[PDB]
C-alpha cells in the first residue's frame, strides 16, 4: 500500500526524464527515499532473487567480482538469493557471503555459439522460475555477469516489471534506437514507434512478470530461428520489442548500469553499477 | 499454536511422550506435520541448519548429509544450510531444490578432533550474532556424520530442542555417561539428570541456541584452565546445560538412530541414522 509520492521526488532531478508518458517512474540518483522503502519492504519481509550466468571464461573473468560486489551492494538489509548458472560448477568461486545473503548453484549446458548462450538464458530463467524461484522470492532481477556494482542498488528499483535504460542511447530519439527494423523478425519495431532503448543487461520484477518477459522473448527467438533470421542485438532486440507492447512499471536510469567508456556526464550523479572492461 | 493442535501422545503409549516439566517428546505417529506446516507457512518462517566438515569428514559425510537434508529437512519451508569447512576447494556443490539455499564459511582446522567438535560451539555463536539471528526463526546444529532417512519436519521446531541419545533412551540416569568428575564444569552428580542428550542434534530459536553454545564453550574453556577435559567433550557440557535449562521439546531416537543397535519396536520410522565411522568388515 505504498504511494509514489511516498518515496519518489522527481523535482530533485529536473534536467532528466523522471516520468514516462504512461505514468511509470524513472529512478535517478537523488529522487528516491531508500529509507522509507527499506522500512516499508522490511515490514513485508520480502526476499529478492538475482539470476546470473557464467559460461566459459566468463566464470574466471567476471563471476567472482560480480558476486563479491553484489553481496556488498545488492538490496542491503534485505534477504537475497543468488542463483548461479554455470557450465563448470567445479570452477565456480565460493566467496564468503554476508548477512542476509545466500546462494544456489546450477549446472547448465554450454551453447556453442556465444549468441545462443546469451539468448538461451531466457528459457533457463523461465524454467527455474516455474520450478522454484516463484516460491522463494517476491522480486527477481536478471543481470549480465560482466558488470560490477559500485554502490547501493537498493529496493528503490523494485516493481512489477523493471527495465534498465541503455547508457549509450538514453538521450537519443526513438527513430535512432538500434531496434530490429526487419519485419521478418519477431523483435521487429517499426520506425515512428518506441519509448526507450532498454539494456538487456538488467531487467526484473515479480516472478510472474519476469516469466512472461522471458517466455515471450524466447518464443520470438525461437520463431526467428525457424525463419532463418536473427535479431540484430539478439535477446536485447526481443526484450525491447516486449517492453514496447508490455510497458514496464519502472525504469532505472543509466546510473544503475553505466559505461565508464562513455565518460561521466552531468546526468550521471552516482553510479550504482558499471560495465566491465571486456 | 496450542500443543493440542498437533501433539497427541495417545498414539505412542509404550514410550514417554511428556517430560515432567511438560516438554513433549516427539515420536513417529504422535505428530501432525500437516497442521504445523500450515501454521508455520503462514508465519513465513525460515529454518537454518549448521554443519561442520573438517578433514576426512568432508569427503566421507558432507555430500551425503546435504543431499539427504535438501530432500528431507523442513520440506515446504525456506531453509539455509550453513556449511563450515577447513578446505573450501573440497566443498561438494550439490544441486539444491525448492526452498533451499546456502553459503560456505572457511574455518580454521583444529589439531585435535576433540577440539574440532568442541569449537563448533564457539563458531556457531559468532555466526548467530553476526548473521544467523537476522536470517532464521529456528536453527538446528547437527553432526555431519549422519544422513536423513525420511521427513525431519517442522514438528521438531521449538524454543530449545534436544535429541535423545539412541543408546540410553531407556537407561537409568545413574548409568548415563555424564561427566562425573566435580573438577569439570560439565559435572553432573549421581542421582541427577533427566535424559542423556545426543550432541549430534540440537537447536531452537537463534537466541536460545546462542545461549546453549555460549554456556557450553564457557564450560569447555574453564576446563582447559583446570587442565581437565570432559569425557564426552561438548556433549558432556550440553547435557549439563540441558539439565539446568531444560529444553522445550525433545526428539525420540527416531530422529537420530544408530542401526548398530538394530531396530527395536520403539523405532517406528527413522528420520535420520548415524553414518559409520570405520570399516570393520
Ligand atoms: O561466452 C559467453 C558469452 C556470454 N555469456 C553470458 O551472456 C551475457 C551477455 O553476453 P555479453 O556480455 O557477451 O554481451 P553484451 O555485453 O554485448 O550484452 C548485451 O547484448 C547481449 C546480446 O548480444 C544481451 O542482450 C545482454 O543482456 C546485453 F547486455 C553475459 O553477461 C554472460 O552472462 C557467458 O556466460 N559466456
Ligand atoms: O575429524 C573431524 C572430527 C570431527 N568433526 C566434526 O565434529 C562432529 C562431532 O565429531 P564426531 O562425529 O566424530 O563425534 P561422535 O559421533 O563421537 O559424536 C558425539 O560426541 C562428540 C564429542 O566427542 C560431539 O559431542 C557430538 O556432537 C556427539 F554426537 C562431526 O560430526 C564433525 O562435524 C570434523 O569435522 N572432522
Ligand atoms: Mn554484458
Ligand atoms: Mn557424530
Amino acid at each position: 500500500k505504498l504511494k509514489l509520492s511516498d518515496w519518489f521526488n522527481p523535482f530533485k532531478r529536473p534536467e532528466v526524464v523522471t516520468m514516462t508518458k504512461w505514468k511509470a517512474p524513472v529512478v535517478w540518483e537523488g529522487t528516491y527515499n531508500r529509507a522509507v522503502l527499506d522500512n516499508y519492504y522490511a515490514k513485508q519481509k520480502i526476499t529478492v532473487g538475482l539470476t546470473v550466468f557464467a559460461v566459459g571464461r566468463y566464470i574466471e573473468h567476471y563471476l567472482e567480482e560480480f558476486l563479491t560486489s553484489a553481496n556488498k551492494h545488492f538490496m542491503v538489509g534485505h534477504p537475497v538469493i543468488f542463483y548461479i548458472m554455470v557450465d563448470d560448477v567445479s570452477r565456480m568461486p565460493l566467496i564468503e557471503l554476508g548477512p542476509l545473503r545466500s546462494f544456489k548453484v546450477f549446472k547448465i549446458k554450454p551453447e556453442k555459439r556465444w549468441q545462443d548462450i546469451s539468448m538461451m538464458r531466457m528459457k533457463t530463467i523461465g524454467e527455474h522460475i516455474v520450478a522454484h524461484i516463484q516460491h522463494e522470492v517476491d522480486f527477481l532481477f536478471c543481470m549480465d555477469v560482466d558488470q560490477v556494482f559500485q554502490d547501493k542498488f537498493g529496493v528503490e528499483t523494485l516493481g512489477e516489471s523493471v527495465a534498465q535504460l541503455q547508457a549509450w542511447w538514453y538521450k537519443a530519439d526513438p527513430n535512432d534506437f538500434t531496434y530490429e527494423r526487419r519485419k521478418e523478425s519477431a523483435a521487429y519495431i517499426p520506425f515512428g514507434e518506441g519509448d526507450f532503448y532498454y539494456h538487456a543487461a538488467i531487467f526484473g520484477g515479480t516472478p510472474t512478470q519476469v516469466l512472461n518477459i522471458t517466455q515471450e522473448c524466447f518464443k520470438g527467438i525461437l520463431k526467428d530461428k525457424k525463419n532463418d533470421i536473427e535479431a540484430q542485438w539478439h535477446d536485447e532486440s526481443h526484450l525491447n520489442k516486449y517492453f514496447l507492447l508490455n510497458k514496464p512499471t519502472k525504469i532505472l536510469s543509466p546510473e544503475y548500469c553505466w559505461d565508464y567508456h562513455i565518460g561521466l556526464p552531468a546526468d550521471i550523479k552516482l553510479v550504482k553499477m558499471s560495465w566491465q572492461t571486456k
